[PDB]
C-alpha cells in the first residue's frame, strides 16, 4: 500500500538535509563538510569521510562511463547530476541520484561544490540509464 | 503495469534545491557564496547578493514570528527548517522552504551557515504553517 500514502512534506525536508560540501581549492576536491543526512544514508562516520573525494562511495559494479560523464560534467566548474551505484559502509548497495552545484564568491570563482544525494529505486535507475544514447 | 514509485518524486524534489553560505564572523551574517539556482529563483545577480544578510528577500507579508524563530536558532547555533514568504527582485513573491545548517570551526565556534533553499507551493506553505501553531498549543 503506497498509492495514497505519500508524505511529500517530510520527503522534501529530508531532501534538503542530505548533502556534502567539497573544496576544489584542495587537491582531488575532498569532502570538507557533510550533513547528518549523508551520514545516515552512507553509514560512514565523519572521520572516514572528510578529507576524501566522495568517489569512495563507488565500487566494483559502478558504471565508469557514468563516472566519466559526471567528472566531465564537473570539469568546467558547473552544475550537473547523475545516478550511480554506491556502496554503504557495510558493503551494501544503493542507487544514488545526486545533484551538484558550484558555490561562487565575489570574484565569480568556484570556491566550493555542494551535492545533495537522493537514494532511488532500481526502477528509477533503469529509467535514467536507459535514457542514455 | 503502473510504473513509478516515491523515489521519483524525492529525486525531483532534491533537484530543486539551491545553496548559499553566510558568515556570522562578519557583521550581520552576510551571504558570501551562492549557487546559480539561488540567483535564478530570486532574480538577483551575484553582485546584487553577496555581502547582504539574506533577509533582503523578506517583505511586508512575511510572518514575523517565523523570522524571529530563525533569529533565535541562529543566535543559538542550531539548525533550522522553515518556510517563509519571500520577494523576488521584481516584486513577485514565492514560498521559500529552506534548511539552515550550522557550521563550526575547530574550536567549535559557528563560523558559517549553509542554506539550502527551495521554492514551494501555496499548499505546502499552508499545510506547514498549519502544522505549526498546533505545535504551539
Ligand atoms: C558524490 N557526490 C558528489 C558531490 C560533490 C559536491 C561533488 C563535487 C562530486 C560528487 N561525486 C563525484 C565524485 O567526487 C567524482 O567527481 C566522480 O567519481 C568522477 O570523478 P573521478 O575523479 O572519479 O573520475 C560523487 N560521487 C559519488 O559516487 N557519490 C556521491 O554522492
Ligand atoms: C535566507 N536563507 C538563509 C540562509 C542562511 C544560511 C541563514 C544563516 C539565514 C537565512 N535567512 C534568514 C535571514 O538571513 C535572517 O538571519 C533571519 O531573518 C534572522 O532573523 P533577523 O531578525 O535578524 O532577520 C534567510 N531568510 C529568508 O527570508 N530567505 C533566505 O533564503
Amino acid at each position: 500500500g503506497a498509492m495514497g500514502d505519500f508524505s511529500f512534506i517530510k520527503a522534501l525536508q529530508t531532501a534538503q538535509q542530505n548533502f556534502v560540501v567539497t573544496d576544489p581549492s584542495l587537491p582531488d576536491n575532498p569532502i570538507v563538510y557533510a550533513s547528518q543526512g549523508f551520514l545516515n544514508l552512507t553509514g560512514y562516520s565523519l572521520d572516514q569521510i572528510l578529507g576524501r573525494n566522495c568517489r569512495f562511495l563507488q565500487g566494483p559494479e559502478t558504471d565508469p562511463k557514468a563516472v566519466e560523464r559526471i567528472r566531465k560534467a564537473i570539469e568546467q566548474g558547473n552544475d550537473m547530476s547523475v545516478c550511480l551505484l554506491n556502496y554503504r559502509v557495510d558493503g551494501t548497495t544503493f542507487w544514488n541520484q545526486f545533484f551538484i552545484a558550484a558555490l561562487r564568491d565575489a570574484g565569480g570563482n568556484v570556491t566550493n561544490f555542494v551535492g545533495v544525494q537522493c537514494k532511488v529505486s532500481d526502477q528509477y535507475a533503469a529509467t535514467v540509464t536507459k535514457q542514455q544514447e
